[PDB]
């Protein structure tokens, strides 16, 4: 067992979430999927060695909806439990995702803005391993109005990416999305990403297109049976 510890230090309420990868060897049962987390609050669970899923935080949830309509960044089906077959998040949600005991005897995480951003996380560990983060806020100059997922007062609170934003207006053959002519890493240059210099430049560590990951995976690595802690909105 390891213990994750996923702490929302915002100034708002969060309700975060986990999910499963469907080819993960383990599975995450001490902790429901979703929870309430007040401003300045934290929630502490054991999880199995070689788990493999990601965290995400919601923003705006009424659970009066049902399905991912009930959160404005971030829902799932289920509502505040997220399904353990569909609960993924829908874009923007900004992902802390975790592939423990992987190749090598090595745990693999990392943040990942790729489908677009809604909060600011830092993942750290007590083992003096890499620790990521997106800390600064890519809401307010979220630099596109398509790409911008606003409240009832009009304030931005996520940023989608281009290839979410539709802004190509071509999901199925995009050099934003990595789809169709473009759909393997020869074709889909990050250089071709619109606005990726925008992510990438507020939070490098963070992933922006579809072969970050392929690229910076070995940032991002820890085998010394560290605990973890996911933290919104850190100092």
């Amino acid at each position: 067992m390891r213990t994750f510890t996923i702490r929302n230090n915002c100034p708002f309420t969060i309700w975060p979430a986990h999910f499963t990868n469907p080819d993960s060897p383990t599975k995450l049962t001490s902790q429901v999927a979703g929870w309430d987390a007040p401003a300045r609050s934290q929630k502490s669970f054991q999880v199995p060695d070689r788990w493999a899923g990601r965290f995400w935080g919601r923003r705006n949830c009424d659970f009066s909806k049902q399905g991912p309509s009930s959160c404005a960044t971030g829902g799932c089906n289920g509502g505040l439990i997220c399904d353990a077959r569909t609960g993924s998040g829908v874009p923007p949600a900004t992902l802390a995702e975790f592939k423990l005991n992987g190749d090598g005897g090595k745990d693999y995480y990392d943040v990942s803005n790729v489908d677009g951003s809604n909060l600011p996380v830092l993942i750290s560990n007590n083992k003096g391993c890499p620790s990521p983060s997106c800390r600064v806020d890519l809401n307010p100059g979220c630099p596109e109005d398509r790409m911008k997922v606003k409240d009832g007062r009009g304030t931005t609170i996520g940023c989608l990416s281009a290839c979410q934003a539709n802004l190509d207006g071509n999901h199925g053959n995009s050099a934003n999305c990595c789809t169709g002519s473009h759909g393997k890493p020869e074709t889909c240059p990050k250089t071709g990403v619109k606005y990726y210099d925008y992510f990438k430049g507020k939070c490098p560590d963070a992933y922006a297109y579809a072969y970050d990951e392929s690229s910076q995976s070995a940032l991002w690595t820890c085998n010394k049976g560290a605990d973890y802690t996911v933290t919104f909105c850190p100092h």
